[PDB]
Parts: C-alpha cells; sequence; structure tokens
C-alpha cells in the first residue's frame, strides 16, 4: 500500500513534486528525465544560488550498487588534472535524501536527441559536426587514460548535453551504465542503434565499442536520423551491412554469433538492400549537396570537406575493433585541420 | 516494439513461457514466483533427472551485478566444509541463457508463508515452532562463521522454504538483498514487519538484525499473525514500542533518527490509539498461561520460549543473543 | 648490481640522501623512521612552508598495494568533516616519485615509546595519562563512526605519536595493518604485547580489539611498564590471566585456540594448562595493586602528588578495568569510555 | 627476541625444518627455493601418497595479500575445463598454517636457467627451443582466454619450470606479480632483461609485455646467453636499440618517458640523447648465426638447423620484439608460424 513512508511508488522511484525543497536546500522544479536508474530533476540551489540537475536513484539496493560506481568513476576522473576532462559533466557532490542517493551535477541545456529534433530530424551543419566530434574524440581520449580506461557503454545523443544553446560546448553525461577496461563480464552492452559489430558477434570488447558508437552518433547529427536503426539484433546486423557490406572473414571465424546472422554470406531473416549498396557516399550526399541536398553552397560543405567527413567516419566504423581508429589519431584527421 | 530480439518484455524480464525447454536440457515448468530481481521458474533438469528452481535474472546490467553478488555469496558458502550450511538452499549452477543470469537451485516445496497461509493464519505448534527455530538458529550460526560474515537482510517467513510437506526441514532462500560485514552502506533494509529498531533508528547494525527477524518470525509462527504489522515506520516502532516499552536511553542518545519517533525530555518518551509502552506484554501474545495463542506445551515450555524470543527481541544489538547462545537455550533441551 | 637505476638498495628501499630536492618541492632533511613497508623521512615543503614526514614505500608491487589501501583508508577518513578527525595524523597528500608512492603526513615530534624513555620507564603522572586517554578514546570513537568501522589493529606505544614537544596533544599514526570491519581476513594481528584475549584465541574479532589495545597502552603510559609483556603467546596469556583470571567459559566453549592456553578439565571448567614459567594464580595479580591504587600510585612515586587521590586512582583503575573486559561486547566502547567519571 | 612464537625469523619467513609434518598430512623435505614472497618447498603428501611444491608465503600482511591474489587467478584458470591449462604450474590446494598461507603445487624439476647453466651458457638445440617456443605460445593462448586475459608480467628463466629431464615438458610458474587487464596501477614491471619498451617508456601495455619477454627468452635459450643484458633502464634501452634501431616516431610522440633515452630534433626527428652500437647495427641476424652454423658456430649441419630454419626463427623472434604492442605477433598468430610447420 505505502512504499518508503509514502515518498516513492511501486517501483522504487521518488514521488517527484515541483516546489519542494530537498535538504532545506534544493528547489525542485521539473523532470529532465526518466530511466531505469530513477529520475533527473532540474533543481534549484538555494545554497550556491545556481541550477543543478540531481539524479535522484531508485530506492533500491541494485540500482543504490550501480550508481555507486558511477558516483566512484566520476570521483575518479575528477582527480585528473587534465582540461580533457571538461567534456564529461561534473558531479558537485552526493548525499542520502529520504533513502535515495542524489548525485548533484552541474546543469546543462539540453541534449543531443533534443538537437536533433530542434533540426526536424534534418541534421545540423557539417561545421557544428566537426566541433562535436572533435569535443567527442577528446573526451574518449580522455576516458582512454590507462589509469582510467573507462568504457562510457552507452554513448547515444540522449547521453550528450548542449551547455548552451548559443554555443557548441557539449558534454558526456550518465556513467551508470559505464565500467573500467578490467570490469567486463557483461556481453549484451549498448543502445542497439550504437551497438559495435563485436557486441553483436560476441567478440572481446574494449574502449573502441565508444568508438563505433562515435562514428554512428556524428552521421545521424549531420543527416538528422539514426545510421542503423535496427529493430532487433539481425535487423541491426543488417542494416549495418546494408551499409558497409559483409565483415571481414578474418572476424566472422573467430565470432561466436556468427551464424546467428551469416552462413561467409548473410543469412536471410521486406527485402534488404543488397551488401554495401547503401553507400556512405550517397548517405552523407558527397557530391550531392549533403543530406537531402540541402547543404548545397553552404561554407565548410564542399566536396572536399565530406570526403574528409566519409573518410573519419569510415575509419570510425571500421568492422575491426583493433584497427579502428582510437580518439589520439582521431583528433590528428584532416577533417579537423 | 520489441526487447531482447522478442525474449524480453518492457521490464527486461524473460517472458516465460510454459513447456520451453532451454539447450535440451532444462523442460520450464511453471512459474514459482516472481520479483525486482526477475523470476523463478520450476524445472526438469533433464540431464541430471532432478526438478530445480531457476532465478532469471532480470537483462539488465544493475540487477545482473546484484546477481553476481549473490552467486558469488552462494559459492563462498559451498566452499564450506560443515554440516551447518545444509539450512541453506543449495546453488547448483549458474549460467547465462539468451543473456539472462540464471542460477540453478535445488527445488524446495513452498515457503513459511504458504504454510500460514494453510492453517489459515492460525499458526503451528509450539513443536513445530521448536523445531524451526534451532534450524533457523544454525542457519544463522553458519552465516556468522568469521570468514563469511554474511547478513541475510530480508529474513521472513517468505524467505525461508519448506522441503518436504510431510517433514519439518526448512531453508533459506535468496540471498540476493544479503551482503557481508563492512562498512555501512545502505541504511533502507529488511521487510518492514521483520525490520530491527537499530536500522529504524538509523544506527550501526551487523548480523543481529537477522537475529531480530528471526524472533518476529518464529512468534508469527506460532501465532499465525505478524508480531509487528508496521503500516510505516513510525506505525512500526510503535508496534515494537507496544511490547518492549521505550528502547533505552542509551540507545536513543545516539540514534541519528531518534526524533523521528522519540522526544527527550529536561530529566525519553514517545511522540505522536497505541498501548501504552510494554504493556502489550509477549507473555499474553503467547497465551503462555492461558494455553497458548487464543486457547490451544507446558506452561514451563511457552516460558522458555517467552525467554528465547526476549532475548532474540533485545534492543541492544550488542546484547541480543547470539546464534551459538540460542542454540544453548533451555527452549531446545 | 643496480637496483631502480640506482636509485634503491637491494632491498628496494629509497636510498635517502640528506639534503636531495624533490620534485623542486620537498627538501629531504633526515630519516625519522624505518619499517617494513619502506622509510619514513622528515622533509621541508617549500610550496606550503611547512615540515612533512614523507613515508616511502618500498618499491615493491606487495608493498604498493598494502599502501594503496592505507590511502584508501585515509582519505575515506578526510571525507569527514568532524573535530574528532584531528586525533589521527593527518595525509595531506600522495605521489608516486621514482617509482616508490610516497605519503605526505603532517610532522609529529616523536611517538609515546619516546616519552616512556625519556621517564625511564617509571611513567608519567596520572594527569597527562588522563589527558591521553581522553584523546585517544575520541580518536577511536572517530574510528568507530560507521562510514569509516576502521581497526587500527596495531595500537601501540610507537604508533601514538606527541604533536608539539610542549603540548599534551597526541595521534594516531601508521594505518597500513589496519582494515575496516568486515569478514575477517587476517588472524595474526597487534603487537603481542597489546593483543587482544579474542585474537589470541583465534575468534571473531572487531573494533573492540583497539580498546583493549587502549587499556593496556594507558596502564602502561603511567606506570612506565607494559601490562602484559608476553615472551610468547602463551607467555601473554597467561599474563593476562595473572590480573585478570580465567577468561569465561563461554568464550572458552567457542574459542579454536582455547586448547594452546588452557584444559577442559573433567568437571566441564576450563584451567590453564602447565608451562611445559611461574605464574601469579588466576587473578591475583590485581590492577589495583599494579597501579598502587592505595599506596601511592606505581612504586609509591606519586604520594602526595596533585591529582593522585585514592579517589582519582578508583576512577581510572575503573575504566581500565571496563576497557580489559574479556568480552568484546561488554568492553567499553568510546562513546560510553568519554562519559566515564575519570573524565568528570 | 622471538618471532611468530618462534616460528618465524626476523623476515617474518617460516623457518623450514627438513622433516617436519603438518596437520598430519604434508612431510617437510628441503627448501625449493625462495623469494621476496616467502619460500618453496618440496614435501611430501602422506594422505594422497604424492609429492608437492609447497609456496610457504611470508607472515606479513602484503605478501598474505600479494598471494591471495595469486590464488585468485590461480584458481579461475583451474575452473577452465581445457588441455590448456596444463601450461601453467597447478595449484593444486591452498591452506594456512602456523599463520603462513601456503599454496600446494604439483612438483617439477628444475628451472630454464639451470638448464642454461647445463649447456654452460652455450643454449640449447633450435630443435628443443622449437618445443619449449610451441608450449610457451600455448601458455600465453591460455592466458590470453577472453574470460582470464591474465598478464604474466614476470617472464623470466627462473619462472619457466622444466617438468622432468627426459620429458620435453615446461611450464609457467609464479603469478604472484600477475595481473588482468585492466586500467593500469603499476608502471615498474617485469624483469629488466625481459621487460618491454612499452614498460620502458611509460605507456599503456597489455598482455603483449610477456610476448615481448617471451621473444628474449627463446633468443637466450638458443644461445645461452641474455638478449638485452642491461645494468639499468638506460643501459636496457640503448642494448634494445643496439639490435632493433630507434622505435617509431609515433611510439616517442606519445611515450612519457620518451625523454628519458631519446633526443627530438628540431626537424621534428628521434635520435638517442648523450658507448654503444650505432642503432641497428648488432644484427640478430648475426647473434644467431643464421649463415655461420649457429651460435658459436657449434650447429653447422646440424638437423634442423638449415639457413631456412634459422630464417623462420629469426623472423619469429623479431615479430615478437615488435616495438609496436599493437602490431607484435599473438600466441594465436605466433602458433601457426612456419617455425612450427
Ligand atoms: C534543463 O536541463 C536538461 C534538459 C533536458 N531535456 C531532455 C528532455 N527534453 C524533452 C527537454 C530537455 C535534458 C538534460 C538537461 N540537463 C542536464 N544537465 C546535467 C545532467 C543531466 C542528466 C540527464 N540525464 C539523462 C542524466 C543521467 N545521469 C546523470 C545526469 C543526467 N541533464
Ligand atoms: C514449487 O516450489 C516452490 C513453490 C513456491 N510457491 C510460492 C508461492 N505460493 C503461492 C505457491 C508456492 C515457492 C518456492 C518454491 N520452490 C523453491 N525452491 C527453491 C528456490 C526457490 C526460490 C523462490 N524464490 C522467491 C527464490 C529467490 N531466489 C532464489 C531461489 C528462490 N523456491
Ligand atoms: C621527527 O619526527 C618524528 C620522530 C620520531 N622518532 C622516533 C624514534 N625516536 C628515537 C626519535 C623520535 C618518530 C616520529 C616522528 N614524526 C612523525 N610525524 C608524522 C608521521 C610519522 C611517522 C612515523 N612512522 C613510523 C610512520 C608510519 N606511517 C606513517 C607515518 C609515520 N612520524
Ligand atoms: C626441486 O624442484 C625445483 C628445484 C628448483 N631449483 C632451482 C635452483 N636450482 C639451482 C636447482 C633447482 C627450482 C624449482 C623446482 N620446483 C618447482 N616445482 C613446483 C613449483 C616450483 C616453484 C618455484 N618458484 C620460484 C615458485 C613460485 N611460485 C610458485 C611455485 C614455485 N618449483
Amino acid at each position: 500500500k505505502v512504499y518508503n513512508d509514502g515518498y516513492d511508488d511501486d517501483n522504487y522511484d521518488y514521488i517527484v513534486k515541483n516546489g519542494e525543497k530537498w535538504m532545506d536546500r534544493y528547489e525542485i522544479d521539473s523532470l529532465i528525465g526518466k530511466g531505469s536508474f530513477g529520475q533527473v530533476v532540474k533543481a534549484y540551489d538555494r545554497v550556491e544560488q545556481e541550477w543543478v540537475a540531481i539524479k535522484i536513484i531508485k530506492n533500491k539496493k541494485a540500482f543504490l550498487n550501480q550508481a555507486q560506481i558511477e558516483v566512484r568513476l566520476l570521483e575518479l576522473m575528477n582527480k585528473h588534472d587534465t582540461e580533457m576532462k571538461y567534456y564529461i559533466v561534473h558531479l558537485k557532490r552526493h548525499f542520502m535524501f529520504r533513502n535515495h542517493l542524489c548525485l548533484v551535477f552541474e546543469m546543462l541545456s539540453y541534449n543531443l536527441y533534443d538537437l536533433l529534433r530542434n533540426t526536424n530530424f534534418r541534421g545540423v551543419s557539417l561545421n557544428l559536426t566537426r566541433k562535436f566530434a572533435q569535443q567527442m574524440c577528446t573526451a574518449l581520449l580522455f576516458l582512454a587514460t590507462p589509469e582510467l580506461s573507462i568504457i562510457h557503454c552507452d554513448l547515444k545523443p540522449e547521453n550528450i548535453l548542449l551547455c548552451n544553446p548559443k554555443r557548441s560546448a557539449i558534454k558526456i553525461v550518465d556513467f551508470g551504465s559505464s565500467c573500467q577496461l578490467g570490469q567486463r563480464i557483461y556481453q549484451y552492452i549498448q543502445s542497439r542503434f550504437y551497438r559495435s559489430p563485436e557486441v553483436l558477434l560476441g567478440m572481446p570488447y574494449d574502449l573502441a565499442i565508444d568508438m563505433w558508437s562515435l562514428g554512428c552518433i556524428l552521421v545521424e547529427m549531420h543527416t538528422g536520423e539514426p545510421l542503423f536503426s535496427g529493430a532487433n539484433e539481425v535487423d541491426q546486423m543488417n542494416k549495418i551491412v546494408e551499409v558497409l557490406g559483409i565483415p571481414p572473414a578474418h572476424i566472422l571465424d573467430q565470432a561466436p554469433k556468427a551464424r546467428k546472422f551469416f552462413e561467409w554470406n548473410l543469412k536471410k531473416t521486406r527485402e534488404y538492400k543488397p551488401p554495401g549498396t547503401r553507400k556512405l557516399h550517397n548517405i552523407l550526399g558527397v557530391e550531392t549537396g549533403g543530406p537531402g541536398g540541402r547543404r548545397a553552397g553552404e561554407s565548410g560543405h564542399t566536396v572536399a570537406d565530406y570526403l574528409k567527413f566519409k573518410d573519419l567516419i569510415l575509419r570510425m566504423l571500421d568492422y575491426d575493433p583493433k584497427t579502428r581508429i582510437q580518439p589520439y589519431y582521431a583528433l590528428q584527421h584532416s577533417f579537423f585541420k
């Protein structure tokens, strides 16, 4: 009947009420989002006189434990002196409130999915895509610091936040699904649209899976639409193969879930486009004025520009994670010069 | 639309299909129960030719990691040579199936709540209650092994399983909420009816919380009704106070949440239906001098029982009776 | 031949050179101490403009991992804002230098064994002992903060430091042997003289083992001499029994190591085994007489001295006896020790 | 003064007495060896009627804690039901005895350094080297098993044991310095002669540092002498550079410790800082004696030591001594090498 003396629903979520003041300090304004972990609220800090985002974890042991891993990773990152850490949304403090762990973050404006919707799903400019890609490669380089070696594991537009609607600064958020290179047992990871082929295949995975997600995200930021909009894992792999063809034989040979998708030929599941015929050259509109032709003529949307972007994306979407382009090298690509 | 290639529902629980066969080995029979962790199914192991219970953990990282702790706690117990470990439901093995961690257990008949439902919540005899108590005390001694130091954290009739409807053998099940002794991390623990005063007061705690729970369970097994049926935390502490009086001053002086329930005076009293403190005497609840709960062992037997419960319901976790000493209690001789 | 490019000796200790400067910051002065962990040096911090003690961990994987536990415990403590934190030697920072983990502590003056030595092992006054007692009880109260639940595990005079040669402030140092309350990992813990009976008996233990050690240390600080100076574990437990009697049968009935020290007789009672070595009968070496409660204190040297009346000694005796309770479940806890009349 | 009731010396080592019987089961025979961890003894198991080797960990917390990692890693191995875990010295069981953690291993006969001494530091044949290299590659493949991902971190002749003078079997021993692949914790790792360049340069590293050690060891096994006998880290890097040349610039551009050994010129190129042979001029071709009858010319005309055979060996070693840990040969591919055909 009642849960947590009435403060929780039956999903161990705190019943969010606008206007409440948690710890007589944080005035709850509205809900930012919901997740399996719990909720995120926009709140005004009446002590520091600033807006914050507060992540209120479900009042359940499994979700508290997960959130404690996130806190530890965030606090581990914060001991690093590099300016590269500023591409990670900063955890200000945390506290227990009515049996919920609450994480207080610096508040950003909205996420890149909001941004895509604000473009009516037709993309942002290649120039803004470049600024994004350079920041994200820099964030991924930070995560790759050996003492960290952190895999985000859930990169997607929802988990990249824009600081200020009038600027291009972005940051990565939500390390609740993350792990360090030494803590990997879970093989069903990443959001499906952004799921790397080594994961779909059941292979060893490392930080390179985030680079695969980055490549998918960057294409979607410029076209406005998900690159690989799989409805399931077979559909996901088929939509990958439409663009990138049949994976290398040496990979599929060592792939435990190869025959889930392939016979090396593709197995049959309306009909999908043949392998490689959905060329990225055409998706990007390299010689045809960008996505939908809408970028014809705009500065920094030349053939030379688009070819450089296609090359970087293709290096990010390498089938093999041992030769997938790595953050240090990605930052030196001509696309950024 | 779909989840886990259609194998999962929207909460990422495996969609249980009665009669399905896993890996030409486990034939799913029926659902045993649901929960936050996921689901428990009755299944036949065609290879071993035995019935098993399979706990199918939800296909989500948070519950996978929790269930890993539970697996580790169970595999720690397996290593111990003592016969005491057999009062714990045995984990036979675990495997990944369609992205769900599956824990395979030995199969038991039903839980103590079902038993209480069977008796129309009139409780079982003191002799059956005596038998359950010694088994439970032995299970708690095993958890108290210093190298384990495991706190079950959710002892209750539903988590106590009956082997055979024709037998008194029982076992503790479900260590998904369990932890080993350590620095305090979680404060909102135990099921409310069975939650210890140290937890409610926000105080340090240890394996003694499980002994508190056991005392509530044992009285409930014999009366048929929960000892402290709180609708909320304040209702819970007040129903404890009805029976055991105001907590000792030295406890509330340290209790961080003392003033959620009590108020300190210039000279400790309750804050505001309830019976005055201590007037709901366990002497009357057990029917010690009046036959038993309602009207039907000896009065010496009931006095020995009452003494044992009162030691289990010691407000002080430092002096609450420990498993080794409870087994030496005259109630069992 | 050469170790760590010459910077280490064959023990992979850093070869300390007086007057070296590290990282254009720390001016190495002299060696403070040495242990199996490595070394402790006195150094001047040019940035904070203050003296520090730098613990230089051996350049060896096993000792590095050990010290990382110690770093974690200290940093876990540093997150607590209570004043009681003052009574732990403070970790200022840590760094890697020439493959050595270095822990930078506030510099204190000397340890309580030095102080004992400086009394020619005749003790300090009951007034100074009282001050030490109250501070150490506060330290233990801090360690018992539930989020911490830290057992020091090697409380002894050498691990209590005097802050300033002309003040009475003391602090607990060296958490390299420490652990948080949890499942039992270690059984051979605590220095022998200060080792609690539950450890000697191979029993479960918790934070109460540090209180036992404090009981022994406070007596020694006042008398000058260790209360239980065991040459080996059997001698240690016999000397304990001299003062406090046979441990209760319900403890011995559970102790895995009871038969190292005691015999269960045909009448069910426990008695000492003969030593394969002459002890007073159990409990006839009374702490009342060790302290000299009615005869002028230890060796009669406190007769007539302010603060050393029979009433003062009786309160001190009482607190110590609660600290030396055989049962860790009823041994006095730091909160209640601090309410004792000895401090009123 | 007395340590551990007289059972220990002042280094917290158990005082081993030949003959002692532990727990009416293990009869101690003699000291096999000793290291910073403690000691190894040969012992006879009466209850099981078999001879065993017991690693007696020092009675000190830091060594106890290190050895619990070792138990954990070994017990992880043991759970893998395969034939390849045989190339690891098998942990039979463990127990605490008089305050010492004790690891009970199957017992082997001697280590690779003893064999080298028995050759008079002239090396074993290319045929025996081939067999050892195949087993060692199979051990590294097992370690590379994804759920294990175990870096041994201290591959050296003393940690490779011969199973018996008449049986060609060798096994890897001592996982007390080992770790699973993960975030970087230690940087000063591996014995100096066998220490990989990525370690020397302070870079990220993974299981490939063991492959580097194996390449160094395999050469030493055939010649009898260490390939890179650095007296210190600079001497080490400079002897590596003697045989292999200056590392690639893209490594050095990212190496935190590059300027300990190399100077970056105004044209952006890397040279050695301020002795030695010029880089790349100490040819492995000439150390192996590909054309002159092998080491010392002693193998001239011997079966299995043709020009072709030595070229297959040079090539494989050179693949194991790839400066770049991403392109260094890996146990799977090392095992398909023609040198084993
Ligand atoms: C007004 O601010 C925001 C608005 C929005 N919304 C999303 C919905 N649309 C419809 C409106 C715009 C989205 C994010 C923000 N702000 C922001 N700043 C810091 C942290 C987080 C945060 C979000 N998530 C899922 C997290 C998970 N873990 C940790 C932290 C976070 N969010
Ligand atoms: C037919 O068998 C049973 C029937 C029942 N029911 C309960 C409902 N009433 C209405 C009918 C009778 C309940 C349990 C069993 N058997 C049994 N045996 C081993 C393990 C588990 C088990 C249950 N749970 C929640 C777990 C959680 N974690 C691990 C293991 C378990 N259960
Ligand atoms: C001049 O300063 C001192 C002198 C002395 N000596 C002891 C010998 N007698 C003969 C002279 C006086 C003893 C301690 C100090 N100072 C001090 N201050 C902070 C930390 C530590 C420290 C010591 N140890 C073993 C540690 C282990 N872990 C961590 C920290 C420490 N020491
Ligand atoms: C008589 O047997 C041996 C003799 C020798 N010696 C080495 C000196 N030369 C001069 C003589 C021959 C060397 C090894 C063995 N046997 C053997 N068998 C099992 C385990 C181990 C073992 C060695 N180490 C360092 C370990 C570290 N961790 C775990 C286990 C081990 N060793």
